[PDB]
C-alpha cells in the first residue's frame, strides 16, 4: 500500500507503508500558511489539526 508523503502544496509524492495498511493526511492552518503532512499509517494529531485515514492506495493525497 502506498501513501502520499507530500507536504503542504509541495510536489505530490508517495511512500511504501511498512507494517501499515492505511494512509493518513494531516493539514492545518498557520500564520505562515497551511501546513500539510501526509504519510503511511494512521497516526494521531492534536486538536485543531486535521487528519484523514483511509485504506486506499494514494488515498491520502
Amino acid at each position: 500500500l502506498e501513501c502520499h508523503n507530500q507536504q503542504s502544496s509541495q510536489p505530490p509524492t508517495t511512500k511504501t507503508c511498512s507494517g501499515e495498511t492505511n494512509c493518513y493526511k494531516k493539514w492545518w492552518s498557520d500564520h505562515r500558511g497551511t501546513i500539510i503532512e501526509r504519510g503511511c499509517g494512521c497516526p494521531k494529531v492534536k486538536p485543531g489539526v486535521n487528519l484523514n485515514c483511509c485504506r486506499t492506495d494514494r488515498c491520502n493525497n
